[PDB]
């Protein structure tokens, strides 16, 4: 559709690229060094506060609107950021540290399954909807709201 009314495609595009950047470095981390533990959980703590971030942004100013109007499904993160405080504050050695990592791993894995085709739903199903309940004009001013809220 039209950037114009978009509001998906530019917030998505850098939650995906926050996505590449945790599991690159979920690839690289050496869990049996608590420093390069400890940065890891650190980068994941804030990346999740932005997941977190996006998904507010899109309850508060989106997903709302478009449910009063069209009239079931009810748009994880804080269990996600629960386990890394856990991890940053109970972990005291390498046995503990390479426990965790497979939970970690395990659960981070589950999350990336879920979180990008829940976006592309919001690109695939929820836009379209946007443009049936909402005049164009309505659209590129909550679009305005959303970036403003993100950026």
């Amino acid at each position: 559709f039209p950037e114009e009314v978009d509001v998906f495609t530019a917030p998505h595009w850098r939650m995906k690229q926050l996505v590449g950047l945790y599991c690159d470095k979920l690839s690289k981390t050496n869990f049996s060094n608590n420093n390069d533990f400890r940065a890891l959980l650190q980068s994941l703590y804030a990346t999740f506060k932005e997941f977190k971030m996006h998904e507010q942004i899109e309850n508060e100013y989106i997903i709302g609107l478009l449910q009063q109007r069209s009239q079931y499904n009810v748009h994880k993160l804080s269990e996600m950021l629960s386990l890394f405080e856990k991890g940053l504050k109970n972990v005291k050695n390498e046995y503990e540290q390479l426990n965790y990592a497979k939970q970690l791993k395990e659960r981070l894995e589950a999350f990336t399954r879920d979180f990008l085709p829940h976006m592309k739903e919001e690109e695939e199903v929820f836009q379209p909807m946007l443009m049936e309940y909402f005049t164009y004009e309505e659209l590129k001013d909550i679009k305005k709201k959303v970036i403003a809220q993100h950026c």
